């Protein structure tokens, strides 16, 4: 195993170092506005050294953006694919690349058999080539690596099954900024090459000057380079035709033959394309070849890539003809005129890369190595695309919830083979596809029109219901005596109970367990733990009486706490935000202990009076002018008082102090330690009154944030033996700090209501001497070092916070983990901040054609971990990565993959069992079974189950952390007959494993294994 902490990789380009050195001046470079006037030596190419030019036709098809997926499919994409089939079939030399498999699969299944055969033929023969092959071209900022893998696998599995092809070249021309998580997953999925486009215009200029636009992109901690993937970065402002033939768009636009008038398109530069004829072909070729040779100067080989396409292009037959015929005339002339020393032709993406590597092997070029990322993107001036790190936060949070439900549903149902009548595969396929579709760069990014966001939400809602059905049928089968088990596959044996989605104050969706002497004395509940290690976690349920006690299935009492059910109301009469308590529903909370990848059953029983093992929380409402708050049978009366500072401590955990406005002000780790200043504050950013306006994509603040005026907010303090909390009704946010004995959990119910042109930010102020350094994660996979640059505007210093961020000095670190991707930064030493929601009245000129005014209440969740790190073995000052501690990693897992809770629906569960998985190996804490998926239907004689294993890297800080078992996924199911290591998509076998044992992986590595069972 490579050491990912102590050896700083030596690479030719390290992006953080490059950023420290670059000046980012935005000067007018001439026709290439963000570059310079390229010059070339006409004698560079000659008869023995020609410039090979590959013109690659393409069509960017967004799976939803300004129309829904189905609307685009009906209006445009089905015509594009139908005409691509006809045109490629009839013109053997024409080529075309396709990226979005969600659309291709939709099209293909609707084709008649004769056309399906013609389509397979033009793919088999190389005319139509799939690039990447994912369900979509995903966002790379907000997406979790697990979902990037899910969608890649969804599209590639379909391609292998129906087209018999697996792409090894990736095409990502539109995500807004690029992440090294992509080459990481692709290189472990059989890929050999990738292409990217949206990178800061200053980065394009810098790399073009050094001919470093093609590089071997390795991970920031990779000393040896085994994770390296050849990458091609396009050089210009857009992938459209005007910005892909060369540096001068006024000239390139003349070679987009769809722009002469009849198609309703024209050239902004005021010079239109002209049909190629024998009389103008030499002058036209003169111009085009000169653009090509200038573009070729930016690269190292004599093989040149010229994409030819734009959004939803190649729709009409007439368009296919106008582009193909004109380009064929240009190729015939150019290739026959020796003085140009060029051989041009239509080609595919793979053809381009194969030729580039042939040149490389002939010793024609050596490529630089590079590590780092390409955030935050700016396409021009100060227009940094950091707004979409937060836009439509409700769906960004929904993404993480569905991410977990898909994993749990696939894992719970993988243990058994299911009759087709159970519709398990059917429901899982729908769930994977709707979550995969949302990974699109206009989905999770929050950059689609309102009705499209609604479509993605509805799709995700159906996917969550599909996951619930599969999960509850699985639980019933796993915990019922086999000879008693009698399933109705349409019946709901259990209802899922999720205390954080949609969340209290977002949707009253949770069911109350109704108990009563005259109706039902007890209820079974079951918890699932998808993580491969024993786990304890407090769980809560709503119940109809405060007199309830908990037992496990051996009837051992389990300590529990009952608290009221508090709901906050923006009182339109008193103009205050205050909580109301239920007089008929209560919350029962207790510690569940669940086996690795297992289940544990408990029973809640009512009694006529206070149970021996259940305690009741006290409640204190702080506000002037209080009114009574009755709580039905709840045994402790609510107490009142004027606002005042508060201090709380649960168990032996930290002691937290709060201001009289209910916000954290300090954390004391142990009884004797200092009360470390850690203050939460809410602020607001506005929009510029002159100049460019912020919108769904762009964050263009009118200066640093201003504090939100708090007034005299109502603060609710609930103190219990197992859980305490301080909640406060702030304008636009009910902020809650929850304590259960470790790092607190923070929940924000964010309702920006009608506050136009406002972005609400949550900031932490500490005295940690972090200076200009902070860390944020990339796709929940790795933490990368960031350096605040005052030479760049505020919005350029915002980065994606897909799952966590932290600041530290020599002794202290503060880490904020998230349950949803949002944008954030550290704008001053000792600070961390993360945007909660943004409501923007204006469109930001990127094509969406609307502002963001469809905000809805969202419950954002976090864990806040303050720790001493002076004893931790950290990377050196020059290392570009950072790593979490064990506590911070477990806190992240508590947010993204909590225990799942199931409530038995009927009155009696006959044949119920108390536990499942007690014999599953409890793996080391840094190892996770990211995916467990049965790959075969029940009719397969040989069953196959796939596993994706990921080991993160946690800092060594002096904790002995011992006793754990080796996890061999190939022996999790009985009767194993074969164990193979495969690509991460499970599509290719890489290694036949000895003894059918799957070796665990190294820190920061991810491997996939498939076990076969007889
Ligand atoms: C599928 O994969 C390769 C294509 O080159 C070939 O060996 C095989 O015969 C192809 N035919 C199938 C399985 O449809
Ligand atoms: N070409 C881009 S423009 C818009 C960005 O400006 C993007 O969000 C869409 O996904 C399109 O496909
Ligand atoms: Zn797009």
């Amino acid at each position: 195993c490579q050491d990912v902490v102590q050896d700083v990789p030596n690479v030719d380009v390290q992006m953080l170092e490059l950023y420290d050195r670059m000046s980012f001046k935005d000067i007018d470079g001439g026709v290439w506005k963000q570059g310079w006037n390229i010059k070339y030596d006409p004698l560079k190419y000659n008869a023995h050294h020609k410039l090979k030019v590959f013109v690659v036709p393409h069509s960017h098809n967004d799976p939803g953006w300004i129309q829904t997926f189905e609307e685009y499919y009906q209006h445009d994409t089905k015509h594009i694919l139908s005409n691509a089939l006809r045109h490629l079939h009839d013109n053997p030399e024409m080529k075309f690349i396709w990226a979005e498999i969600s659309y291709f699969a939709r099209f293909y299944h609707d084709l008649g058999e004769n056309k399906k055969l013609q389509m397979k033929s033009i793919v088999k023969n190389g005319q139509l080539e799939f690039v990447t092959g994912g369900w979509v071209m995903p966002d790379e900022a907000n997406s979790h690596w697990r979902n990037v893998l899910l969608q890649l696998t969804e599209g590639q599995t379909w391609l292998k099954q129906f087209m018999n092809v697996t792409p090894t070249a990736s095409w990502a021309i539109d995500p807004f900024g690029h992440s090294p998580t992509m080459p990481y997953i692709l290189q472990k999925s059989g890929f050999k090459n990738m292409l990217i486009q949206r990178t800061h215009y200053s980065v394009k200029k810098e790399l073009a000057q050094q001919r470093q636009l093609e590089f071997l992109w390795r991970q920031i901690w990779d000393n040896k380079g085994d994770t390296a993937l050849f990458t091609h970065m396009m050089p210009f402002y857009s992938y459209d035709i005007p910005h892909t033939c060369g540096p001068d768009p006024k000239v390139c636009c003349q070679f987009d033959f769809k722009r002469m008038g009849s198609f309703g398109l024209s050239c902004p530069w005021k010079v239109p394309p002209r049909t190629i004829s024998d009389q103008n072909v030499a002058a036209r070729s003169d111009l085009l070849v000169d653009q090509w040779k200038k573009k070729a100067e930016l690269y190292r080989t004599n093989v040149l890539l010229i994409p030819l396409g734009d959004d939803f292009r190649f729709k009409q037959n007439t368009e296919w003809d106008v582009q193909r015929v004109n380009y064929e005339r240009l190729f015939e002339h150019i290739n026959s005129q020796a003085h140009f020393n060029v051989q041009a032709q239509f080609g595919t993406l793979q053809e381009y890369f194969d030729a580039v590597h042939q040149a490389e092997r002939a010793g024609q070029a050596e490529f630089p190595t590079l590590s780092g990322d390409f955030f935050t993107y700016a396409d021009r001036s100060d227009n940094y695309w950091s707004g979409y790190y937060t836009s439509r936060p409700y769906h960004k949070r929904m993404d993480r919830v569905l991410m977990h439900y898909v994993r749990a549903a696939e894992m719970l149902s993988a243990w058994h083979s299911w009759d087709g009548m159970a519709r398990i595969e059917e429901r899982l396929e729908q769930a994977r596809r709707e979550l995969s579709l949302f990974q699109h760069h206009d989905g999770i990014t929050g950059t689609a029109k309102t009705h499209v966001v609604v479509d993605y939400e509805q799709r995700m809602q159906e996917a969550l219901k599909a996951c619930q059905m599969v999960m509850q049928q699985s639980v019933y089968r796993l915990l019922t005596k086999p000879s008693i088990y009698s399933p109705d596959f349409s019946f709901s044996y259990f209802t899922l109970d999720d205390s954080r989605w949609p969340g209290s104050g977002v949707e009253d969706s949770r069911t109350t367990i109704i108990l009563g002497e005259d109706i039902l004395p007890s209820k079974h509940v079951v918890m699932h733990n998808t993580l491969p290690h024993w786990r304890e976690q407090l769980v809560d349920f709503y119940v109809s009486s405060p007199f309830v006690s908990v037992t496990d299935l051996a009837n051992n009492p389990v300590e529990a706490q009952v608290s009221p059910v508090w709901s906050w109301h923006h009182d339109t009469l008193t103009k205050t935000i205050h909580p109301q308590g239920s007089t008929t529903k209560y919350r029962i909370i207790f510690k569940a202990r669940v086996p690795p990848m297992g289940l544990a059953t408990y029973v809640l029983t009512i009694s006529d009076s206070k149970p021996e093992h259940t305690s009741y929380a006290s409640n204190l409402l702080l506000r002037k002018n209080p009114t009574s708050l009755p709580l039905g049978q709840y045994p402790e009366d609510v107490k009142f008082g004027d606002p005042r500072e508060i201090s709380l401590r649960v168990g032996n955990g930290p002691t937290l102090a709060f201001s009289e406005q209910g916000l954290l002000k300090s954390i004391q780790l142990t009884q004797d330690s200092p009360h470390v200043p850690v203050h939460f504050k809410f602020l607001k950013y506005g929009v510029r009154s002159h100049g460019d306006r912020s919108g769904a994509y762009l964050f263009l603040p009118n200066g640093p944030a201003s504090p939100v005026e708090l007034g005299q907010p109502v603060v609710l303090v609930t103190k219990g033996k197992l859980e305490s909390s301080v909640s406060v009704g702030l304008p636009s946010v009910v902020h809650q700090t929850i304590m259960r004995g470790g790092a607190p959990e923070i929940r924000n119910l964010v309702d920006i209501g009608s506050l136009d042109n406002t972005e609400i930010v949550m900031r932490l102020e500490t005295h940690i001497d972090s200076g200009d350094i902070f860390y944020t994660d990339l796709n929940g996979l790795q933490f990368i070092k960031r350096r605040r640059l005052d030479k760049l505007p505020l919005q350029a210093n915002y980065y994606p916070i897909p799952s966590g961020m932290f600041i530290e000095d020599a002794n202290t670190r503060l880490t904020l983990l998230t349950g949803q991707p949002l944008g954030g930064s550290s704008l001053a030493s000792g600070e961390l901040e993360i945007m909660q929601d943004r409501r923007l009245a204006s469109d930001d000129e990127r094509g969406l054609g609307q502002g963001v005014l469809d905000n809805k209440p969202v419950l954002h969740i976090y864990r806040l971990v303050l720790e001493k790190v002076n004893n931790c073995v950290r990377p050196s000052k020059l290392h570009p990565a950072g790593y979490l501690t064990s506590a911070a990693h477990k806190a992240s897992q508590s947010l993204l993959d909590p225990l799942d809770k199931f409530i038995f629906a009927e009155n009696e569960w006959i044949g119920a069992q108390g536990q499942f998985g007690g014999d599953h190996p409890s793996a080391r804490e840094d190892l996770d079974v990211s995916v467990m998926r049965r790959l075969t239907k029940s009719s397969a004689k040989t069953q196959r189950v796939g596993y994706v294993l990921h080991r993160t890297n946690l800092m060594q800080c002096g904790t002995p952390e011992e006793h754990t078992q080796k996890l061999d996924v190939c022996h999790l199911l009985p009767n194993v007959a074969r164990c193979e290591r495969t690509t991460l998509t499970f599509l290719q076998n890489l290694e036949h494993l000895d003894g059918m044992v799957a070796p665990e992986v190294c820190p920061m590595e991810t491997a996939a294994y498939v076990s076969s069972h007889s």
